[PDB]
């Protein structure tokens, strides 16, 4: 198995059920589980038309994307963004007791490859996977959260339409720029 | 597959590098995700004398065990606890030294696959998600561990486990701790 490469650029997203403590409240773990899947197989069947894009499902029930680490890309910004549009709606496809995400993504540096023996697991590392992860955490309901360095890799800024302007910290750096988007 | 069951009592527990972002800092990515593995090819090294157990390295960089969701074993949390104190072993001998903080909690896990293509183990919920909290709130070079923890604890007498005390965990609230030093 080939060893770990480190992708120059690449775009990752995030993505979570928002009031998901609060949803659980009210049902059972395993109804809450099987309306993560359901949620879950919305989106992997909504990429079915987004080749470029690779997904895990992850501990802690973040959904994860990420483009060019797959497949060589450049626009990879961009086709991701626009993934990150269908699945807002496709999120509104699976109503619960409707459902909302939050999304976050964030371009940089990013080491793919191949941990464990036994049980292999395709492997995305670094401070660019866990930027876009506070990307999420710190987003904002029914938006998509993006950084600096995401909006400037867009080949296409002009037909997103970004104005909303926005910070975050994280904790591990100072203070960066961001922009959310809506959906509607 | 068969569907996802919940398992009312095991005990999860959440490893990560101390000061990851001083050694990440001062040295290459790619030299450090090397860093990264060679610790997780000693803990699954390790592991194989814990059949009990079954791991995750997460994609957050957080090593993950888990107890009584794959074989039945009562005392769960004996057994993660015991290999809480190996992984602390393991630590030592990868370069100084590097140092590991270690979370546990014990509780109902829901277990199940998720995804087709590419089918995942996923492990879910909230003693999940209190077990990583136990990992982020703990202390470098020591293990964590939540009253409830302590509670699955069969032998008790085995481990020099010290009551920490209440403090607020994120999304939590107030929750009781204790502490195991290794060494």
């Amino acid at each position: 198995s080939a060893p770990a490469q480190e992708h120059p650029e690449a775009t990752v997203l995030f993505s979570d059920i928002v009031g998901f403590t609060e949803i659980a409240s009210r049902s059972s773990p395993l109804e809450v589980c099987s309306l993560l899947d359901e949620l879950y197989q919305r989106f992997d069947a909504a990429i079915e038309e987004y080749p470029q894009l690779y997904k895990v499902e992850t501990i802690g029930d973040a959904y994860m994307v990420v483009c060019n680490v797959t497949v060589p890309c450049d626009d990879h910004a961009d086709v991701l963004l626009e993934f990150a549009l269908r699945m807002h709606e496709e999120a509104s496809r699976v109503a619960s007791s409707p459902v909302r995400i939050r999304v976050g993504m964030h371009s940089g540096p990013v080491v793919a490859g191949v941990v464990g023996r036994k049980m292999p697991r395709f492997c995305l590392f670094g401070d660019t996977v866990n930027t876009a992860s506070r990307m999420e955490s710190h987003g904002e309901a029914g938006q998509i959260h993006i950084s600096e360095a995401c909006y400037c890799c867009l080949r296409s800024k002009e037909r997103f339409e970004i104005r909303e302007r926005g910070n975050i910290t994280v904790k591990g750096k100072g203070t960066m720029r961001t922009y959310l988007l809506s959906p509607l």
